[PDB]
């Protein structure tokens, strides 16, 4: 009942507070950790822990054995969503703290390695169905076939106004997570912030701020201690490079962050990666959020780990 506290390990309890937190290499704890992550950030109260464990094990069985785009990045971006949540927690409704980590969980569902552009090129029925953020559509249609098995309505004790609100915070923070929709949302957010006018009241406002924390969580791999950072890069660039294989199969050059004969370039294409994307999303998330500035730092001391790369002082 609320007498059965989850707990960590000591070593987990401490630094699972940290945004840097890697959440190891043991599948079988990850549940263990977001269930603990929900108790503390949520409550004990927030969901029926029965429903939560087999609505938890339902969308592990629906996330893909793929490089990156797999379990342990739903639960890694889950907990990067628990560290903003605990640091900011005066910012959020129970409906917010409830939803998000559930969106963050579920963001990725049934992703198969390949990107939007990829499908469309494929001609993949999804590119018929959702004509823009097609994986991420994808991804909440998932999200909703798995809240309607049975004994897995997680959200069985809130009014149908509730439940509603509910899974539109969790539609709009999964489809937030399409990069396409990022740049927009985050110049939009930087004239909003500078000119005074953004407003945690203004529902619209709400979204997008929850839409960049999205970003942030969803690109958090680029925030961790380096040797996890470096680490997790050849994961991706393993989907990225099999899908310009795929590209390529099409009888279609692809972009260079998907060519593997472009391997020697990826300190290029991470530096790249981090001016254009990473930092100008982690600045603008700590302008908002001051106490989220440990993730823009530990973006910044990466930049200046793929520096170091670039001049063969560094190996990768
Ligand atoms: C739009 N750009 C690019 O998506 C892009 C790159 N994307 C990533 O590296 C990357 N993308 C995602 C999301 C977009 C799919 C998440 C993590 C990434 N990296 C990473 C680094 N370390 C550890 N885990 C992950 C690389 N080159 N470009 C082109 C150059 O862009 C400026
Ligand atoms: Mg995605
Ligand atoms: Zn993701």
């Amino acid at each position: 009942q609320g007498l059965m506290q989850f707990t960590l390990p000591v070593r987990l309890c401490k630094e699972i507070e940290l945004f840097h937190f890697d959440i190891g290499p043991f599948e079988n704890m990850w549940p263990g950790i977001f269930v603990y992550m929900v108790h503390r950030s949520c409550g004990t109260s927030c969901f029926e822990l029965e429903k939560l464990c087999r609505f938890i094990m339902s969308v592990k069985k629906n996330y893909r054995r793929v490089p990156y785009h797999n379990w342990k990045h739903a639960v890694t971006v889950a907990h990067c969503m628990y560290a903003i949540l605990q640091n900011n927690h005066t910012l959020f409704t129970d409906l917010e703290r409830k939803g998000l980590l559930i969106a963050c969980l579920c963001h990725d569902l049934d992703h198969r390695g390949f990107s939007n552009s990829y499908l469309q090129k494929f001609d993949h029925p999804l590119a018929a169905l959702y004509s823009t953020s097609t994986m991420e559509q994808h991804h909440f249609s998932q999200t909703v076939s798995i809240l309607q098995l049975e004994g897995h309505n997680i959200f069985s004790t809130l009014s149908s106004s509730e439940y509603e609100q509910v899974l539109e915070i969790i539609r709009k923070a999964i489809i937030a997570t399409d990069l396409a929709l990022y740049f927009g949302n985050r110049k939009q957010l930087e004239e909003m912030y500078q000119t005074g006018s953004l407003n945690l009241n203004n529902q619209s406002h709400r979204d997008r701020v929850i839409g960049l924390m999205m970003t942030a969580c969803d690109l958090c791999s680029v925030t961790k201690l380096w040797p996890v950072t470096k680490l997790t890069a050849n994961d991706i660039y393993a989907e990225f490079w099999a899908e310009g294989d795929e590209m390529k199969k099409l009888g279609i050059q692809p972009i260079p962050m998907m060519d593997r004969d472009k391997k020697d370039e990826v300190p290029q294409g991470q530096l790249g990666f981090y001016n254009a994307v990473a930092i100008p999303c982690y600045t603008t998330l700590t302008q908002i959020l001051p106490p989220t500035e440990p993730l823009l730092k530990a973006c910044r001391d990466n930049l200046s780990q793929w520096e170091k790369v670039i001049r063969g002082e560094e190996t990768a």
